[PDB]
């Protein structure tokens, strides 16, 4: 329950290699190019998905990303907290 | 065809009344509160949907928004170009 919903699904290329970035643990970020001019999206992954991201994802590679569109303030910064990342190619 | 994909689906309240804003024609914008802290999203509508938006949408009202997440630069500004807006309440 809640009464709200936030879902984003993107398919794009990785335009550069993922950054592994362990918190407190594992966080991997990468930005994908989702062309329509292009839209660029910062993707964030956590835990095993962060782990999967860093040890398998590389630039150019085409991925599906499923997650939430975070509008994080305070100066509003848009990131996708991914719950799913699959290779497409 | 293309090889890319960009889909966003949000359900949130309108936190203020829509702005009708005719181009060249009809464009209506509004921002929804999609709480998880909240994420705020600028929604853009065009044509009959802009028309529908302005003449039917008001603050507080809970809507589904389906569309695309635009990352428009150049200083990157996130808007949802909606293809669908339904009342939920």
């Amino acid at each position: 329950h809640m009464s709200f919903f936030n879902k984003i699904i993107l398919i794009g290329r990785l335009v550069r290699d993922p950054e592994e970035r362990y918190t407190l643990t594992p966080v991997t970020t990468f930005t994908i190019a989702v062309d329509r001019t292009t839209d660029f999206f910062r993707i964030v992954t956590f835990g095993r998905l962060a782990e999967f991201a860093r040890t398998y994802l590389t630039k150019g590679r085409l991925v599906l990303v499923e997650g939430e569109m975070r509008m994080r303030r305070k100066r509003v910064s848009p990131e996708v907290v991914a719950n799913v990342v699959r290779f497409m190619d």
